[PDB]
């Protein structure tokens, strides 16, 4: 793998890590939710949302598509 | 530019776009904040935080550093 390819791979694994990280924090707080727990849930779910979207962009890469293209489902 | 390099460039411009997008929504709602406006501010600031971090990773790329390395300030 070239430098760009390894960078893109580490990048994707990092995103997958953040998704796991936020899913547990999210599930853990949602458990409780008082403004605190809901604020925390919102914080975490907002991050998950951004990372889930990015996971779609890496799918474009693995498919050879341009970045802006819409992922397959 | 190869495919990987153009992908990494579009990727970075997209992140910069999201930062601008969330900064305005964030500033716009914070203006008001009632649980609604604060929940919205939290949502947006949480996304900004994730994107700001990613901007650091692209700096690593532009510097030739591994993904996991810590950006310069």
């Amino acid at each position: 793998m070239s430098y760009e390819k390894e960078f893109l791979k580490d990048f994707e694994d990092w995103v997958k890590t953040q998704i796991q990280v936020n899913q547990l924090a999210m599930a853990t707080s949602q458990e409780v939710a008082d403004e605190r727990a809901k604020d925390a849930f919102i914080r975490y779910e907002s991050k998950l949302d951004a990372y889930e979207f990015l996971l779609g962009k890496f799918d474009n890469y693995k498919n050879g598509k341009a970045f802006h293209d819409i992922p397959d489902e």
